[PDB]
Parts: C-alpha cells; structure tokens; sequence
C-alpha cells in the first residue's frame, strides 16, 4: 500500500500545516504559498503570498515609506498559521513585511484584511520559519486576544519579543494587532531592553511551541548565553531552554515565569528543545501518573549540550512533564518570592538585580501577578521523565493520543521515519513500531498533527505532507502476528480472522470475541494427535482456549484437502478422521508419515483460525520389521503374517507380535567371511531370532548379489540363532581386482528377506591377482592360506595347485626363502668416488628382515651399507656406499638376500656410475 | 403608377360620358364628337358630329326651309347621350338643329338614323350641355318609350320641356320622337304657358340629372323666380331645384309631380343641385337607415343659396334622400288634395290658381293621376340628411356604389379630385381618402360612372376622361398602415402580406386569414424580451393575437442577420436565439444595446409581417463598476474579478457581487485639494466601499495626468473609505498659469482605477506666477498660505523662502504696510481751475481700505476727495478735485496710501494740467 501525499505544490518549499476540528482540511504554510488541502491532501485551493519587492534593513517597508536601501524580490516565509474559527478564517503570519500577518477565509483563502499602516502591524524583521509562535484565545464578544513570541535579531526598540494583542472582528479595521492594554508606562508586551544587547551583541528569543491549558498560555523557548556559560565578554554563544507561562487574563503582564528545562540520561544532558505536544495521558498513563482526568500532560523533545540551535546534534531525548508538576515548580518559586528571600534573577530582562519583597499572601494556582517583585525567573532547572532516546538519529517533532486508554506517541526523525511508542512507564514497555512514510532521504517537522477522526497523522516534511495512518494492523495476518508485534493497538477479532483496533472490531466487547494476549488466541490442541492411515472416521476431541462462543459452527479441516463437520459439547469440540479413501491421497509419496496442519474454521467467517500439528502416520507401506519397528513411528510387526500394522489384534497371534526392535529378525556378524572363488566351501551364519517357518512357507536361502553371477543356495536353520549355506563354489568373471566384498541376502519362503543392519557381506578373493611373485604371496596373511606354488609360476593354495612333489610353497613363519629377486631402479645414478652416497635401491622380491640385507648390498667391489630406517621391506633399500677409490669407474650394484645364492642374486639392469 | 386615361381626342372640348353595362366599353359625348372607347380607354372610333353651317333663330332648320338669317359653322354640342341596349344602339341627342337627334350604331358607331323632318324631331335650340337629360325605357315590343327634359329658352310654342316620345325599331322610320299619345286636347308633353313668360321674361326649366325607378321617372330640376323669391316685377332671378316625378304608364300626364328640394346644414341653405345619383345602399346603410334590400337611395350634390345657375358658389353640400321618404311626402301631398284642402299651387304651369277637390279614394304609392286635381305642386319642401360638406372646393358630382354592404360614395370636386367617402350615419364615421387622378388644375363634371365590373371610375373632366381605380389598398404595405388608413375597403390578407379588400383575399373567409382591425394585426409579445450577449440559444415564447392558422409553418428573424426555426404548441410560438457566434456580430459597436425588430417570416408568404422590440445587452464590454450597474442596463459588477457580467454565478463569490451603484469602489470628495509646487506634501482622499486586494492583486497608486510629468505615487488603503499618497512634491514646466487644475486617477494592481464620479482634481499652484507686487500677495487668500518675501523680490511660502531675517512679510489680517504704490495713468489729463472734475485713477498697489486713501489724494497742493462707491480697491481711485485758483497751471498726481512716508508715495508720469 502506498501512502497519500500531497508533493510540495510548490515543488520549491514547506513551513507549516493545521488541521481543521470541523472539515478536517489541512491548511499548509509554506514560503510563498499558503495551501488549503483535503484530508486525503488534495489540492483544495492554493494562495500566493510570495516574492515580494523589500528588503529586510528597511523600518516601514517600502508601502509605508520610502527606503534608501536597494529592494530586491524576496520569498516571503509563512512564519505563524493559526485557524481561527470564530473569526471563520486563517492567521497566516508571514515575514518579509517587517512580519505584516494576512488573514485568510476560511473556505476559499480569500484575502479578508493585511494590516500594514502602523507599527504594531509589523510583528518582526526575522526571516526564519518556525522561530515563531503563539495562541489564540477567544471569548464571546467583549472578552478575547492573541498571544504571540518571535525573535527580534536585535530590533529591540522595533518589535516585542512577546505581546498580548488585539485581533478585531473587521480585517479591514486598523485597530489589529495592537496590543489589549497600552499604557504609557506599562503595557501588555514585553520587549528587549537596549543594555541587554549591548551586553551581549546577539541575544534572542527563539519560541518553538506554545499552547493554551486551563487558563494560561505557555511557551517553550530558546535564549541566549547570561550567566550561562559564565563569561566576561562576548564570544561564544550557548542557548538554555526554559519555559514561559502568563495568565490569560493579565494586561499588565506581572504574570511572566520563567524556568529553564531539561533533562538528563544516565549524565548525559539534554537542554534544547527541537518540539512540544500538549496532550491527554487516557486512563493507562493517567493512572500510574496519579492524575485527575482533566489533568495535562508535555511531550516534549531535546537535544544534548546547550550547542548549535541552528544545527543541533543527533543526539536526542523525549522527556515528559506533567503539567501539575511544572504548576508546582511554579507555585513553589512564588511562595518562595513572597518569603523575600533571594532576588528575581531574570538576566536578559533586568541587569539589575532588584529583590523580593515579603509579604502576606494566600499563594494558590490562580495568582496572576502583583506590581512587587513583578517579572521573575528561576533557578531550579525543572527536570523531565525521559522515556526514549535515539543516538543514530535524531528526533524532530512529536505528537501523542488517546486510544483506548493506552497513550501512544508519535516520533519525527531526522530521516524521515516515524515512531509509534506506547509511554508504559505507568505501564511497562517500549517503541512499538517504525515507519517511513515520509521520505527516505531527510527529516520531518514539528507541526505534525492528527486528524479530527484521529485515523492519520499528517506528517510534514520540508519537500512533501504524508497522510500517516495511526494503528495499521490490518498488515497482520495471523492472531499469532497480531498479537506478536505487541503494538498495543492491535487485537485478534476473532470471528472476522482479522487484527485491528478494539473500536474496530464488531461487538468485541462480547466474550472471546476479540483476543488480547497470545493465549487467547488461540492456542488449541487435539487428543488422538496420531492417528493410523488404516483408521477411518476416528472420533477426535479438540480442547481450544481463548476463542469466543463458536455457536455459529465449525468444521474441522485438515488441510486444504477434507473438512469435517463437528459437533460442540462441554468446552470440546468432536469432529471425525477422514475416511481411508480420502486420507491415503495425502499419504502416498510422504512415506513413513505427514504431520498436517489441522485448522479450524469457523462459520461464520469462513476463515481457519487456529492450528495444531496432527500426525498421520501409514504402518502397512513398511516391508521389513526393521523399518516397522527400528523407524520413528510406533509401529507393529508380525513375524508370521510378515506385515506391518497399527493393530495388535491384526497380528497372526500373540506370540507373533514384534514391538521391539531387537525381537526382529536379524543377521548377527561374525569374524569376517572370506571365500575363495573355485572352492567349496560352507558359509556358517549366526543371526537372532528366525523364525520356524509356518505352513505353506518354505524354507532358506542365501543370495549373493554378483553382477557377474548370482548365486541360489539353499540353506538350513538350525535354530533361532544359527545358518548356514550349503557346500557351493562361487566365481567372478574378470580376474580384474583380488578382494570383492559382495552383499548377500539372506531369504526364506521365496521373497521374505531378513534384515542385515550391519549390512554383512562376502569377501570373494582370488590368489594373487596382485602377485606375481613368491615373495608378495608368502608376505601376505597366514590368514588366506594363499601360498605359492612353483610348478605353474603362479600363487593359490593348496586345494588349488596339484601336487606332483610333495610340496608347494607356503612361508611357514617366515622361514621360507623365497626366490628371483629383481631390481627395478636405483637413484643417484652417479656418485662421488669417495662415498657417503645414499643410494636409493627399488627392486620387487627382496628379503622380509633388514638384517639378511645388511651385508648383502655391494656396488660391484664396493661395500655398501644400508640403514634401517630407510629401508622399506622387500620394496626398497637405502645404503649408503664406502670409499670407492678403486679402479673401476663404473660398476653394477648386486643385492643377496642373505647368501649370495646363484638363484638369490640381483643384479641391476643399469649401472652406478662414478665421477 | 400613372392613371390610364384619354386626353380630348379632340383635344378642342368634352360633354357626357356612359358606358355599356355588358361590354365596358365607353362612350363619351362632346362637341362636335362622340367617342367609343375601351375600358382602359383607348380610342376604339370616333365620330363626327361637328360643326355644321347653322343659326339658332332659324325655326325648321335650313335644311327643310330657308332661312332669312345668316349662317355661320357652329359648334354642335352633345346635349345628351343614352345607351339603347335593346335596339344595339346610341341615342346621341345633340343641338344646333333645333336640336335634332342622332342614332349612332353601338358597335361601330355607324349613323342609324337621324330625323330632321318633323317638328317633333327638333328638341330645343338651346345650346348648353348637360342642361338636358331623360332616360330610356324598354320593354318587348308593342310597350316601350323615351322621356325627356330639357330648357325652352322662351320658344314655348316650339318645344316642350318636358314629354313622352317614341322610339321606333326603325331609325329611318318618320315616327320617332314622336310623342305617345297626342290628342287635340291633351298630348303625352308638358309645355310651358307664353303667358308665364311674359310675366317672367326668361324662365326656364333645365334637367340636370334624371332615373328611372321602379315604374316611375324622377327628374332634379332648376327653376325660375315665381313666387320665390316675390317680386311685383321682374329685376334678378334665383333659382328653386325641385324633384319631379311621372308615372311610366301616363299616357295622360296626369302624374306629374313637382316639390322643392334641399337641405341645410347649421342654418346655411343648400339649394341648388349640381349632380345626383340613385343607388342601392348595401346591408349597412340600409339596416340603419331601416330599408328593404330593393328600397334606393339618392345622393345628390347642392350648393349654397338660390343664386347664379350659371356660376354657383364653391360652398356645396352632399345630402341624401331615401325614395321610401319621398314616395311618402308624395303619398302624403296626394292623399291630402284628395281632402280638398287648399290649391294645387304649381306657378309657372297654373296662373290662376284651381283648388283642389275632395274625392273618396284609396291613395297608394301605385296612384297615377286623375283628371280632375290634375297636374299639382308642392308646399312643403323637402328636406335632406346632411353628409359632408365643403366650403373650400365645391364638389360638382357623385356616385356611390356597394362593397361588401359599406357604402361606398364618390365625389367630383372643382379642383379635379375625387373623394372616397365611406358614408356612416347608419354605420359611425367620415370621408376615407381623396385623389388627384384627374386633372389638377380646374374640375370635374357630372357624368361620372363606375365600371361594370366595378374595379374602377371613370372620371370626366372638360379635356380627359381619367380611369380612376375604386379601392387601391395595394398602396399600404404594412398591416399596421393599411389598417391604420381606415378606408374602408381595405384589409390586411395575412398570408399574403398585402393589403386588399374582402374578394380580393383569398381564403379570407377562413378564420384569422384576414385582418379588419389593427388588434388583429397584429399585436406580438416575446417573453424573454432581453436577452445577455453571452448567452446563446435561449428559449423565447412569442405570443400572437389576430393571426391566421400558422400551421402551414414559420421562422423567427431577428433581423436580416439571422433566422431560426420554430415550433408551435397551444397558443405560442417557441424559438431560440441566435448562437454567440452570431449575436455579437450585431453588437459589435452598438455598445450598451442593441434593440432589434425581431420579425416572424411567414412559411407559405415569405414575408416577415409581425415585429416586436427584443433587446440584445453585453455586459462583458463594460470595464468598470459604474458603467456596469449605473449604466441603463441589468448588468452585474464582480468586485474581485473585476469584469461585468450578467450573471451572479459567474462573479467570484457571493459577497463581491455589486448590484446597486452605492456599493460600487468610487472616490468621495473633500475640500479642493491645494498642492504646491516644489513642496513635500501628503494628499488624503476620502471614499467609499475600497476593495482590498485580493491575492495575486498588488497595492494602490496614485496617478497624476499632468502633461509635462506624470506622477506614479504609490498609496496606502487605511480602510473602506480612505486614502492617501505619500510624501512628494509635484512640478510643471511652463510657470505659465498659476492655477492648473488636474486630472487624478486611483489605480490598484497596476491597471484597475477607481471610479471618480465627480471627477475631483488636484490643482497644482505654483505663488504668483500673476503677481509681481506685495501688494497683490497679500490680497490674495489666507488660505493660499502664499504671502511676499522681501530679499528675492518674489513672492511664496514660507516653505519656499529662506529666513535670513526672522520674518517674510505676510498681511497678519491686513494689517501689513506694503508697499511701492505705482500709478499707470490717470483720465481726465486736462481740467478746469475750477475744480470739480472727477480724476480717475488707475495704479497696482495701493491701498486696501478706503479709510486709508481718502485724504491721501492730491493734485499737486490742491486736495482732492475721492468718491466710496467709485474706489475699487488697490485697482483705482476715483477722485473729484477742489478749486484750484493757485499758481501751479500744471501739477504731478500723488497718492500717500496711509502717509506719506518715503516708501509709501506715488507720483503720476505725466502730470495733470489745469485751464
């Protein structure tokens, strides 16, 4: 979903916007225009109130008076927008006039008045937007006025900083903007005095936010550095933001207050406020509070240190005041003054220090101000409630409401995000949600302000207004979301399958209807939670907590394949398993089990709301007992029907039942089987638990899986624990390797196949497919029995080779010389005459122990001396060779295994060479 | 168009005029020739009548005996003219025979016959036209005859004036003319007693008009003197124009009745008859005049008084006699003689009175005359209803005919006109229209006759025969004035857009087809009477009364620029207006509004007949508040947008929209605004409902439109209704005026200026640019602040003059001593020793008061007092000087303007010099 906006129609600027109690039309100040907007912001009606010819150094501008200084054509920025509705119209204070206000229609914008002529028409030469403020008050005739603060940029004799005027019924009357009481020695507005400025050149009174509350106007301000920081001339300037209140009713204005405010997080401090939100707490935050109903409560935001009001830091708090509290701090300073002690300690208003006077006095909430110890600051620093603080990025605006009770508050960022926290100090939590509806890349502003209807929040930004809807929680798909993002806003309606607001929900006020918390959501659960593919319409009971009255009806769906119908009783429901030709559907190709997601859904809205994890789980499909059993499902086997079902009853008898996997039938392994191919030979078996085989069956086999040939032999079981297959010969066809491992299966009555988990195989080895020769036969395994056999110059055993001569030749431990040793190749070809060299020797039939070697190895004449470490048997000999000063040259290197037999001698093929 | 007519073919006369019922063809009698003519007058013959050697004294004319007198060729004059339908043929009657009478074949006008012979062949000697006339009655052979009346002059024995004559089928036959019935003792003739004209010398009888109606014979006849007016002897002779009657079946003449006739109007008496005319009256007239559909009417014409038959006098009058009320007054007159009361009282034919003789009789209408009471007169005259009178032309003819039951009456006129008058005593109005076909200079005679076919008059005058058309509503091209003319005859023929009468119209019986009165015409409404520039194809609703059934289809044009289709339903039409693209092409130009005759175009005619003011009014143009809403329209003024429009919707927002020109942006005035040349001085402006600057909108300026420089200062708006520009100082280059008044605009957002209804100035004055002496400084205005420096020799402000010394001279309150009096010229350069001259004075910088100057004068030693009311102040002193008897002869002129002091003292340039 998108976001209504309206795109700067100006795409040039923005300063302001208001919303209307009535219309809901949004009223948008901005430089050079003035908008009027719907509340979905269409273009209603768009003002020109720009570039004018003036300049900002000329005192009555150029209408007025003539000015020497050069004009040139200047934006006019709307400075102040107030809707003033008794008046059916629009303040919309701008600049550049030396801040001559317009008033606008209400409806179309039409320019009613702009009073200009005097000097009380110009508000301030201050070209900044948003430096400025203020309130207005009415009354029935006779009784009425507008309060407003703005910077003066040194202008002290020009303009009030803060005044109390006049606002006619006639635009075009001359009397507006004049101040409710004049006099020529006090009058209702307050100005800067000259010393203060000569004092420090720059001093100024920026106002932020400003409201009307019970019967009095406050304003959060910005000033300059007086005795903060300390110092004895001018330099650097640092600003302390303070508070301002003034009773309605005071022309004299005796009422002026003034406390600085801030506060701080774990000694970090925050003394600049970006923006301000009076507003109502609602009974949760009320509460915890300790408030009256009516009682007033200020959002407000800061950023650290006292530096850069132009371009302040990240860093930034939203702190809290409660109104009864600042009235307090107040109340208390008065009190105080009326003690006498200390002075009134006001530094830009009077240089001079002047005391407070003592005296009698019933100092309640309504006082409004006497002629001694008139105009008064503070020195307690009023300090706030933090509630929430962004280091990364740093808050511009903010705007809270009621709902619900809960008090949910609105965040600008720097960004162009807004946060949506719930306070839950008098509660217990945090932010709930962000938002980027404004724009992705730069900040929001402080006038941001929800609609009547309260639904949205229209968030300014310099380029665009953003129609942000408050709660959203229709994003929400499940009671399990809904519930789980724990913005307070939303609730599970639980008919409708929707989440939403508590006021949005029809007749949630019923029972069940609508659900707060998880639990209520709906947790449920069933009681066969495994039921067999075999069973068929299996009464199920469903137990379902926090759900409302399902009078209506439901049905039970498993998935988006069956649905049942169900009957209600107790605090249960009772719905049906599908039929086994329904249930199968599902179960083909899933195998061993499909745990489904069982729904409920309800009649009337016709949504599945509530889950649970069944288990559909089909025993028949197993084929062994192994995997009946052994498998994750409780499963039984029946050792004489040889299938596998849900049902003991099913089973052939009692006896037949398998329930453990041990109890199976299963093929144990014994020492490994090793056959020679050719020969005949009985394979012995060991095994657990067989089975007699029954009537009409048959009895064992063995089945040796050789691609070549597979091989039926018939077997015997002895006993419970113990094969065996009869005298039989097997073979391969290739010679290609000497040791295959062969599966085997072991089978009875034709296809029953008995379980091998350890998966136990044959070993068909032939005699030396690897050996060639005596010497790697008889190195071989005793084991074997694989001997050479000298007539047919080739290795097998005895069975295999025919005896002419009493003996074929088996290495009876060891002792058995062997024969034909060979040399392959030496390295180091060539060798110094003086020795030392190590030569590396590799032949193919030498001798078994490094100690018949030794003393063998010559390099013709030479002697030559192998080392035991290096020397790897009948493979390799290293030796390392003497002193061959004799006159050879060159000669061929001899190895004899252990005498120099004639049929024990090797000679190498090429000969060592000497440099 | 041109009227058809026929000049005098003979273009030597003119006498009678008749045309023939079937074929139209026209016969016209005249001197020396007849005529036939076509119906649009063509010649088609003519005839020879003329000059013939011949002498009135002659009795049997020289062709049957010789004559004793002397012959000369004469001038035969048609006397009368009678189409004899049955016979095919003309009788064309003429003089200069003895009045011997011709018979013209109809078709070639070929001499049937023309008996000489007889006695009776000869009518009369008399030679006047028109004195004569008769009538013609036929019917199937063995019934039939001709009666005829004409003067005598004093041959009683010859011809008789009145008689009954046949006419036989053979004009070569001896009979004609012969009379009825002739018997030794009483003959079908009436002729005039010798013993009458010797008492009176030359009475008369002449016949001016005559018809036959029913069975009778009607003749209107001028008389002589006869007891009217009394005479002892004869002397003058007036005239009595009286009505006479014969039954057509008398063979005896015993029917013959005799009663005076006129009318008067408002005591002025009418007559004698110039013209009559039988007719029928139409459903109309005769409803109200209570008459039978076969009852006739007799419009006769009548001048003023008995005098000059021969020359009448231009007073005339048009009367009217039903027949039922003449029958009447003779039923009346008959059924009283038959009581025996009085004398039958008939002068000219009875001298010596014969009383009348009671008798047992039923007296009818059908009544022929008897034997005893026999030929009788009548007492009591008969009256006539009045019509229209004419005093400046007299009318000399008339006719009047039927159309659709109106009445419709023509009346000849000396001048050569004819009028159409719509007679409606019976109905309610006067005359309708009056025509020149004729002959514009002299008139037109009684022989005036409408076609068979009715569509025109022919009109006879002495020299033409002119074919003037009857109806001619042609003329009239718009329903509103052919309506609006009133003339009877016509109407408005809808579809056809033209306007005729009732038969001309086709399909005018059918509802809404045609159109009598002016409402029918058509009256037309829009609703959307006005519509904005910028919208574009509003509906608009036409509204339409007195209109014929559209469905045969219409179109809206709004002018010849466009036209759009429209649809009908109920009673309205609906269109739309022209689209954007084509209303502004109209209003381009046209500025505030456009109106345009929308018209609707008629489907079947083509012809746009119905129109209505439709309003086209753009807004938009306007570019400033005043002209918008002051202006004459509904326009609408946006404040923020700052354009007009007509729509409320369109303008920003509710609370900008100006409707009233109060509300607008204007600049008030105050005092003049006085600025100094060369000074630093602030200008604050007053005003009223100043915007304020929306966004986008930069600040207000002030902008001074002085041609040598123009000043851009910029201003500051306090508040709705004030302003002012900042310090700085302002020049012109010239010094030529002192006072120069400018013209100021208020600008804001660089172009947008204010308003400025009174048009205020700035007047920039630059201290004396008119006065070089002190002495006019310090007259001039305190408020001027300007006032005289003494080092520079120069006079200006404080501000503008260096202070050496303490002071710069300004009058405190006059009580400043100035300075260096000078005096240009003085009048009177001589005078006398005596004294007593008035000196006047002419100097620039002398004293204020007069106090002061008085006693001041001086001619050298002599001491002059000057005069009050002469004194204009500091200009001249006025001065009467005092006997001067010194020495001196000729002395200087001085002025001490308090004293005489060394500074203050003027001497004249020339000196004044005594005799």
């Amino acid at each position: 979903p998108s976001f209504v906006t309206f795109r700067g129609e100006p795409a040039e600027g923005f300063n302001h916007l208001v919303v209307d109690e009535r219309t809901g039309h949004i009223y948008l100040g901005a430089v050079n225009r003035i908008y009027k907007l719907s509340s979905d912001l269409k273009v209603l009606v768009t003002h020109q109130t720009g570039p004018d010819e003036d300049n900002p150094k000329c005192y009555p501008p150029r209408i007025v008076q003539t000015c020497n200084e050069p004009l040139a054509s200047t934006n006019n920025v709307n400075k102040m927008l107030l809707i003033d509705y008794k008046e059916n119209r629009l303040i919309a204070c701008g600049s550049l006039y030396q801040g001559i206000c317009k008033l606008l229609r209400l409806e179309d914008l039409f320019k009613l008045g702009e009073p200009f002529h005097k000097k009380e028409h110009y508000l301030s030469g201050v070209n900044e937007s948003g430096s400025v403020f203020g309130v207005i008050v009415s009354y029935s005739n006779f009784d009425d006025k507008l309060f407003i603060a703005t910077a003066v940029d040194g202008k002290p004799e020009y303009f009030p900083t803060i005044s109390s005027r006049k606002l006619t019924k006639n635009s075009e009357a001359d009397g507006m903007f004049a101040y409710v009481f004049h006099d020529e020695f006090v009058a209702s507005m307050i100005k800067i005095p000259s010393d203060t400025f000569t004092v420090i050149p720059d001093f100024d009174i920026y106002y932020v936010y400003g409201f009307s509350s019970g019967n009095f106007v406050y304003f959060l301000t910005l000033q300059p550095e007086m005795v903060s920081p300390p110092g004895s001339t001018t330099k650097e300037q640092v600003y302390t933001s303070k508070l301002v209140r003034l009773c309605k009713e005071d022309t004299a204005f005796n009422s002026y207050v003034e406390v600085p405010i801030g506060c701080e997080r774990n000694g970090v401090e925050y003394r600049l406020l970006q923006a301000a939100y009076l507003s109502k707490a609602g009974a949760v935050l009320g509460r915890t509070l300790g408030v009256r109903p009516d009682d007033d409560l200020l959002f407000t935001v800061f950023s650290k240190g006292q530096k850069r009001k132009m371009k302040s830091l990240d860093e930034s708090a939203l702190c809290i005041f409660i109104l009864k509290q600042i009235n307090d701090r107040i109340k208390d300073r008065l009190q105080s003054c009326y003690r006498g002690e200390g002075t009134l300690d006001l530094a830009w208003l009077k240089v001079k220090d002047i005391p407070c006077s003592s005296a009698l006095l019933t100092i309640d909430d309504n006082f409004c101000g006497l002629d001694m110890n008139a105009p008064l600051g503070v020195s307690e620093m009023v300090r706030g409630i933090p509630v929430f603080t962004e280091d990364r990025d740093r808050m511009t605006s903010v705007i809270a409401y009621v709902y619900k009770n809960h008090s949910l508050a609105f965040v600008g960022t720097k960004s162009g995000k807004l946060k949506k926290i719930r306070v839950d100090g008098p509660k217990g939590n945090a932010l709930q949600y962000e938002t980027v509806q404004v724009v992705d890349s730069g900040p929001v502003l402080r006038d941001m302000a929800f609609s009547k209807d309260h639904e949205q929040l229209y968030i300014m930004s310099e380029r665009q207004l953003t129609r942000v809807p408050v709660e959203s929680c229709g994003q929400y798909r499940s009671c399990g979301e809904c519930l789980g993002s724990g913005d307070p806003h939303c609730g599970w309606c639980v008919l409708h399958n929707t989440c939403t607001r508590k006021e949005r929900c029809e007749r949630s006020r019923e029972p069940r209807r609508f659900a707060s918390e998880m639990k209520q959501c709906v947790r449920l659960t069933v009681h066969p939670n495994n039921i067999s593919v075999s069973q068929y319409n299996v009464l199920l009971v469903l137990e379902t907590y926090n759900v409302p009255e399902l009078s209506a009806g439901v049905n039970c769906t498993f998935e988006d394949l069956s649905e049942m119908d169900g009957l209600v009783i107790g605090n249960q429901i009772q719905c049906y398993s599908p039929a086994a030709k329904e249930v199968p559907r599902i179960i083909t190709e899933n195998g061993d089990h499909h745990v489904v997601q069982l729904q409920l859904k309800s009649k009337e809205t016709g949504m599945t709301f509530a889950s649970t994890s069944f288990v559909f789980y089909n025993c028949s499909v197993h084929n062994s007992c192994l995997s009946c059993v052994e498998s994750p499902y409780r499963c039984h086997w029946c050792k004489y029907r040889h299938v596998c079902t849900h049902d003991p009853n099913t089973c052939s008898f009692q006896e037949g039942r398998v329930k453990l996997p041990e109890d199976c039938p299963q093929l144990l392994r014994v020492d490994k089987i090793l056959v020679p191919v050719e020969v005949i030979k009985p394979i012995t078996l060991k095994a657990k638990n067989l089975p007699q085989p029954q009537s009409g069956q048959r009895g064992y086999e063995c089945i040796l899986n050789i691609q070549g040939i597979e091989q039926r032999v018939p077997a015997l079981r002895f006993n419970s624990s113990s094969v065996q297959c009869q005298n039989t010969s097997y073979s391969y066809e290739g010679m290609e390797i000497n040791n295959l491992p062969v599966e085997l299966t072991v089978v009875w009555n034709g296809h029953f196949n008995i379980d091998n988990p350890a998966q136990n195989k044959v070993y068909l080895y032939k005699c030396g497919a690897m050996r060639e020769s005596c010497g790697l036969c008889l190195k071989a395994d005793p084991d074997f029995e694989c001997g050479w056999c000298q007539s047919p110059g080739q290795c097998t055993l005895r069975q295999h080779c025919p005896a002419h001569e009493s003996r074929w030749l088996e290495l009876s431990g060891a002792n058995s010389k062997c024969t034909n040793p060979r040399i392959t190749e030496i390295i180091p070809v060539t060798g110094p005459r003086e020795g030392g060299t190590k030569v590396t020797i590799r032949g193919e039939n030498l001798g078994l122990e490094f100690r018949d070697i030794a003393s063998h190895v010559k390099v013709a004449g030479v002697e030559c001396s192998p080392l035991v470490d290096g020397y790897i048997p009948a493979e390799q000999i290293v030796c390392e060779m003497g002193e061959a000063k004799p006159s050879q040259h060159a000669g061929f290197v001899e190895i004899c295994v252990a005498v120099c037999r004639p049929e024990f001698m090797a000679r190498s093929s090429q000969l060592y060479y000497f440099m």
